[PDB]
C-alpha cells in the first residue's frame, strides 16, 4: 500500500538507489514529467525515483513541470514523496556540509504551476484553497531525521539543545526555506533581506512541489542540502560527501516509511484535499 | 445620477440584493466577466450585482478577470464599486466576525492582469501609471463605515479611540491587506512574516479589483470580511459565525448603496476621470 | 578596444550621430532604432528604453533584446539611466544615485537568456548577482560627477548635515517593483522600513541580463520626487525630470571618456568566464 516516491534535485539527477525493476515513459494531464520514472524495491518497499532537472540537469527550476512530476508520481501509486533541495544558508549555524529537515517557507516564486485545480482546461475542475499552515507531512519528516540518526549522522535540534551541541556535518531538526524563482542568484540585498526575516535557507525548487504534493493527497518531505553559505557572507568536494549520506538517509528513510502503518495519515491526507474544496 | 456596482466575494456568489430587474449577460474586450450581471434598484438608486467568483464558485482568485469585472460594470454606468473580501486577521485585536473598511493594501500577486493600457494591441492604447498613495475612494469608505454605523454596527477607529472601545464584532476604520495569489493559504512562516510588516489582514481578491477601478475612473470601497485569524494563531460555530458576518455586510451594502445615491457626486466623478487623463504618461 | 552602449529612460527617449541602425535579436526587436557614434574616440550607441515615444510601459520592455542588440553591436559597456522615487530623507529630488544594491519585485518579465524553451538559448546558466554591477563602472560614474563639479555624498564617511545638494549619492539600493501603478504608502514604508533606498520600474532585469551577456553594466539612478511615505505622479516625475537631465548628460559623456581611457582587457575576460562558469548544465 506504501509506495515511497523520490525527486532527485542537483546531485540526483541520475540517482542509481536500486535496481532498475521498470522504465516508466508517461504523460499526466499537466503534460510530461522532468525525465522518465524508475520502478524498483528497496528491501519489500516498492519505490520510484524521478530527477527534478531531467537526466542532463537542462531544465532550469522556473521551467521545471511540478504538476506533471508530483502527478505522475501519484499516478504509480505512491503514498510519499521524499525530496531533496541544494540551497545556500542564511544563518551562521548552518553550514556548508550540513542538511536541513524543512518545516517552513516563504514563497517568492512566480509564473510557476501552483495548483492542479482551476476554472481552466488546463486544469482539474473545482476550487481548492489547502491550509499549509505547517505544509509538510511531520510524519515523514521525523522518518528523515530518524533516518540520520539510525546512519549515525548528527542531528542538531535547536529546540532541545544549546549551541555548544551542533556539531557540523549535521542535519538540522528544523527550518525556513525562502524559495526564489531563479536562475540569478540572491543580491546581497536581498540574502541580507531575507535573514532579517529570520529565514534559515534560500533555495530555486522546493515550491510548488510541495504544495502540489498535499494537492494529491501525499506525504512529502523535504531534505535541503546546504551547498554554501548565501551572499550575506562575503566546494565540490563538500557537495559530494553530502550526497553520499544523503543517498544513506533516502535508502533508510524508505525503509523507515515501510516499517509502519499509514492508514489514517493517508486517509486524512485524502480528506484534507477534499474537504478544502471551496466549489 | 449614479450607479453602484458590487462585486460580492465569498457568501456572496448568489447574493439575491434585490428583485432583479434585469440581466446583462455580456463580455468586454479583455474577455468575460465572472457571471451574468444583475440590475435593478435599491430604493430609487440603480444597482448593479456580480460575483467575483460566479454563481457555483467556480473561479479561483488568481483567474478570475478582474479587467473584464471592473470593465463591464464601467459599461454599464456604473459610477461606484462596492466590493466584499473574505479574509484571515494578522492582529490580535481583529478578531473572526470583525469587518474591517481597508485603506491601505501591500500587493504579493503575480500573473494576474492588473491594467488596463500597455504596447500590445490586445490592450488599450497607451501607458497608464495611477498614484496609488491611497488607493481607495476616501469618500466612498466613509460611506461604508457611516453605513455600519446605521446599522447599529460597532466602529473601532484605532487612532482616535483607546483599545479598550474595540468591542466585537466591529468594523475597524482603518486597515491594511496583504494580497497573496493562492489558492493556498499562507505557511506560518509568511503569517509571521507579514504580520511583522503590520499588515492587518490577508486575502487573495483584493488586487488588482482596486487598482483597475481607479484606472477605470470609478469610485471604489472594500469591506473586508474576517473569516478567521490566520495560521500565525469547532468548525460549525466558525460557519454559522460567518453567516451571520454575511447577513451583517448585506444590510451594510444596502445602507451604503442609499447613502451613495442621497448625496451629490459630480466633482468626485470629474476628478477621477481627470486622474485618469493625468496618469496617462504617453500623452506629453 | 571599447564601446558604450547608452540606455535611456525617462527622459531620455547625446552626440552628433554617425547613423541610425534597426537590428533584430533572438529574443524579438529592440525598443527602438539605435543611434551610433562616437564620444571623443569612443565607440558609442544610444538606446531608448521606452521607445521614441515612449509608448512601452516597464513591465513590456523586451530587456533581453535591448540588452543583446547593444551586445551585437559589440558593446563592452552599458551605461543606464533610470527615473525613480526616493525612500529616505538625504535623498531629494534633482540628487542621483550609483546603485550598487537592489531588491527584486519584478514578475512576467523575461529575465535571462538561458533556458529550455526554444526561444531562449540551450543550457541553464546560475549567475552570481552579491554585488549585481561592475565596480569600476561605478567609480567611473561617481568620477565623472567630480569632473563636472557635482557633489558627492558618501554616507560611509560623511555626515548627514555635510549632504549637499544636488548630488551624486555613492552608494544605494533599489527596490524595482513591476508597475505601471506607483507604490502604497502601506508598500512604501514597508520598502523604507526594510532599508531601501529608491524605488523604480526599470533596473532589473536589465542590470541581471547585462551581466549574463558579459557587459560591464552601471546604473546611475535619477531621483524625481520623494515616494509617497512623505506628505508622486506623472506630471511631477517629469518636470523636476528637467534640471536632472542636463547633470545626468553631462555625467554619462565624462563617464564615456573615463571608460575609454582604460584598459579593460582583464575586466571583460573576467565578464565572460563568469557567464561560462556559471553554466550548471555542463
Ligand atoms: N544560495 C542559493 N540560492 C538559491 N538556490 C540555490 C542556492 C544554492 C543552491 N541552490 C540550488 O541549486 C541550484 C542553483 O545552484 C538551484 O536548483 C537551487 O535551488
Ligand atoms: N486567511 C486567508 N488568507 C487568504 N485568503 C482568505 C483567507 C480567509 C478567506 N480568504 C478568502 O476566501 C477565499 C479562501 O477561503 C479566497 O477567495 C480568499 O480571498
Ligand atoms: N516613485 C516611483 N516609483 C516607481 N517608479 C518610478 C518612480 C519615480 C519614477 N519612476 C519611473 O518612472 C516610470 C514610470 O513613471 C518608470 O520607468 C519608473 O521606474
Amino acid at each position: 500500500k506504501v509506495k515511497v516516491g523520490i525527486i532527485g534535485g542537483s546531485g540526483f539527477d541520475d540517482p542509481n538507489l536500486f535496481k532498475k525493476v521498470g522504465v516508466r515513459q508517461v504523460t499526466t494531464p499537466f503534460g510530461k514529467p522532468s525525465d522518465t520514472l524508475v520502478e524498483g524495491f528497496v528491501g519489500d518497499v516498492a519505490c520510484v525515483v524521478l530527477p527534478r532537472h531531467g537526466k542532463g540537469h537542462l531544465i532550469p527550476p522556473s521551467e521545471v513541470n511540478y504538476r506533471a512530476n508530483v502527478w505522475a508520481l501519484k499516478d504509480l501509486g505512491c503514498t510519499h514523496i521524499l525530496a531533496t533541495n541544494a540551497c545556500g544558508s542564511l544563518q551562521e549555524d548552518l553550514v556548508p556540509g550540513d542538511f536541513v529537515v524543512l518545516n517552513q517557507f516563504m514563497d517568492k516564486t512566480w509564473g510557476r504551476e501552483n495548483t492542479f485545480y482551476g476554472s481552466k482546461p488546463d486544469s482539474l475542475k473545482g476550487v481548492l484553497h489547502m491550509p499549509m499552515a505547517e505544509p509538510f507531512c511531520e510524519r515523514t519528516r521525523q522518518i528523515l531525521i530518524q533516518a540520520a540518526r539510525n546512519k549515525s549522522i548528527n542531528v542538531y535540534d535547536k529546540k532541545t539543545m544549546d549551541k555548544s551541541a551542533c556539531i557540523h556535518p549535521c542535519v538540522h531538526a528544523e527550518g525556513s526555506a525562502v524559495t526564489i524563482n531563479g536562475p540569478r542568484f540572491s543580491t546581497r540585498c536581498e540574502s541580507f533581506i531575507h535573514k532579517a526575516m529570520g529565514l534559515d535557507i534560500v533555495n530555486m525548487t522546493l515550491v510548488p512541489e510541495v504544495s502540489l504534493a498535499r494537492e494529491a493527497g501525499l506525504s512529502y518531505a523535504s531534505i535541503a542540502i546546504v551547498t554554501d553559505f548565501d551572499c550575506w557572507k562575503s566546494v565540490l568536494e563538500q557537495f559530494r560527501k553530502s550526497v553520499v549520506h544523503v543517498r544513506e538517509i533516502l535508502l533508510e528513510a524508505v525503509a523507515l516509511i515501510g516499517a509502519e502503518d499509514w492508514t489514517k495519515t493517508i486517509e486524512a491526507n485524502k480528506a484534507l484535499v477534499m474537504s478544502s474544496r471551496q466549489d
